[PDB]
């Protein structure tokens, strides 16, 4: 079955002043592939990826800060926050080159650093990314009310903050397979007290969705026009009937993107790595060997 276990050894570095964690496995020369999780993951949602690319390649899998077994101050954890703590993070661990492997949230910290470092970045490998969605009617129908609730302070706070819905009914509602106890209680460690919730909420918050918020829909501009340009090796992984890339979306892009190859994995909503482990390590370690790294 699909493994459940995270055997990694622990690692830490001192970033802003708090202790991010991250896994840190494969072989050290090399280019170093980042894997970057989102809402409302951790590293753990790499743990069946990292296998497939660990043979020939540095796997660096954070967890952002607020996140998993990172330290969580008092932030508000916007976007913005996650930018100067991964922006010190890669500084900190002294990356120069990387390849980018990228989901959700960790794709548009992913996006936005290769937009402002295109020579850094030898590849970008994404899924379920972050886009300016046009109009709240490209949001899944089953989600749609939800997701408007998560979008204030009073309702929104009580679900997520206070009654933990983000951890105990939209993450098991974001994979089209059922989680087993085990995987549940990894993503429910990091949130065990109510008070570090914060991003679980913030992050729906700064959705860009029909406009708002706008600082952040144009920030997400800027690097979906970087990348409609770039000629960086872009992999496309998408489901059906996917999340924030509905299988439409997905082929659009995959034809108008430059040397960008697009993976249907099969069935998927949001968490495409707990649906089709199998097939995304593979196909990331098949379309690695292909750069020039
Ligand atoms: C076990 N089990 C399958 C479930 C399933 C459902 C529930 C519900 C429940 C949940 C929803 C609900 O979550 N609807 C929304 C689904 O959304 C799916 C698409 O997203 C997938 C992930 C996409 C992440 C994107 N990242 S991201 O956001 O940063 C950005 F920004 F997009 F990028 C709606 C209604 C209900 C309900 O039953 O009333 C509960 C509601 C309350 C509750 N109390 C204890 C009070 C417990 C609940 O127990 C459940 C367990
Ligand atoms: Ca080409």
């Amino acid at each position: 079955g699909i493994g459940t276990g995270f055997p990694f050894d622990p690692h830490y570095v001192e970033v802003l002043g708090e202790r991010m964690h991250y896994v840190d496995v494969g072989p050290r020369d090399g280019t170093p592939v980042l894997f970057l999780h989102g809402n409302p993951t951790s590293s753990y949602v790499w743990r069946n990826i990292i296998p497939h690319v660990a043979p020939t390649h540095r796997c660096i899998a954070p967890d952002l800060i607020g996140m998993g077994k990172s330290d969580k101050p008092d932030l508000g954890y916007f976007f913005d926050d996650h930018v100067r703590f991964m922006d010190a993070f890669i500084e900190a661990l002294g990356l120069e080159e990387v390849v980018l492997v990228i989901h959700d949230w960790g794709s548009a910290l992913g996006f936005h650093w290769a937009k402002r470092n295109p020579e850094r970045v030898k590849g970008i490998a994404f899924m379920e990314f972050i886009r300016p969605i046009p109009t709240w009617d490209e949001w899944p129908e089953f989600a749609r009310e939800t997701f408007q609730a998560f979008r204030t302070t009073d309702v929104g706070r009580k679900l997520i903050i206070d009654q933990n819905v983000f951890i105990e009914g939209t993450l098991p509602m974001g994979v089209v397979r059922p989680l087993t106890e085990v995987e549940m209680d990894h993503y429910r460690e990091p949130f065990l007290n109510p008070v570090d919730r914060e991003p679980l909420w913030r992050f729906p918050n700064e959705l860009p969705i029909a406009g708002e918020p706008a600082n952040i829909v144009a920030l997400v501009e800027e690097y979906m026009d970087w990348l409609h340009q770039s000629p960086v090796p872009k992999l496309l992984f998408w489901g059906t009937p996917g999340v924030l890339i509905p299988p439409a979306e997905a082929a659009r892009l995959a034809k108008s993107l430059p040397n960008c190859k697009a993976v249907d994995i099969g069935p998927g909503l949001n968490l495409l790595q707990e649906d089709n482990p199998d097939l995304i390590g593979s196909e990331i370690a098949r379309w690695l060997s292909t750069l020039e790294i």
